[PDB]
Formats: structure tokens, sequence, C-alpha cells
């Protein structure tokens, strides 16, 4: 069955910058600005649009090794990007795929909002662990404040 998980932060990039960066280029950033939360990102295949399979490496120590992510849907019109966990980690005879759905949206202030929804598909009907929940939000923030800080430093980077 499919869990739904809905929740919103802020950033202090704005809308676009934070898209291009964070979102469209964080295969190359996160192992650069947070190498303590990801160690490294490979394209197995694709270009980074729908379809593109990337296998993301955790640090030794983390709780899980690695996964597979898929890329869904990238548009930049909306600032949308759509993509789901589909391999390692926490998939297996539990899981079938967490499937995520990002949306940045500008405020007026020049700074924007992360709309994020997470879509845990089991096979089960094993309930989603809420502990494997608060953990995938607590690294999307991490992952966000040092893509954020990184931004913030180094001006010239994605305008």
């Amino acid at each position: 069955g499919v869990f739904n998980y809905e929740t919103e932060t802020t950033s202090v990039i704005p809308a676009a910058r934070l898209f291009k960066a964070f979102i469209l280029d964080g295969d190359n950033l996160f192992p650069k600005v947070a190498p303590q939360a990801i160690s490294s990102v490979e394209n197995i295949e694709g270009n980074g649009g729908p379809g593109t399979i990337k296998k993301i490496s955790f640090p030794e120590g983390f709780p899980f090794k690695y996964v597979k992510d898929r890329v869904d849907e990238v548009d930049h019109t909306n600032f949308k990007y759509n993509y789901s966990v589909i391999e390692g980690g926490p998939i297996g005879d539990t899981l079938e795929k967490i499937s995520n759905e990002i949306k940045i949206v500008a405020t007026p202030d020049g700074g924007s909002i992360l709309k994020i929804s997470n879509k845990y598909h089991t096979k089960g009907d094993h309930e989603v662990k809420a502990e494997q929940v608060k953990a995938s939000k607590e690294m999307g923030e991490t992952l966000l404040r040092a893509v954020e800080s990184y931004l913030l430093a180094h001006s010239d980077a994605y305008n």
C-alpha cells in the first residue's frame, strides 16, 4: 500500500537558484558540501532527466550503505522534481519503492519554501517505521542546510 508523508521547510536561497543547485546539481554538490551525509553519487545510466538512475552511497557508519534513485520528472517551469528510491537501503521484501515529489516556491523576502511529499510503497502489509520516515526528513534538512551555506559563500555559482 501507499503511505504519504508531506512536509514543508524554508530556505534562505531564492527558488530558481536552489532548484538549479540543490535539486539539479545535488548529485555533484552533496558529496562535496556534505561528505558526512553523502559519500558519493554515481550516475549509472542517463543524463539527469527522466529515467536516469543514480547510486547514492552513504558514509561509513550510516544505517544504510547505499540506495539507487530514479529520476521521474524535472519541471523547471514549476520548480518541481520527482524521484524515487528504487533499490538498496530500506528497499526489499517489505518496501517496493519510495516516490518523492519536491516543489520549490518563491517567497516575497527572496527566500523559498520546499514542499515535500514522500510516498512509501510497501508490499507488506508491513507498516512504514516512523524512525525511517523521521530519518528521511533529518537527512533532507541536513543536505539543505549544507547546500545553503555553500550557495551563500559562493556567490558566482548557479546564477
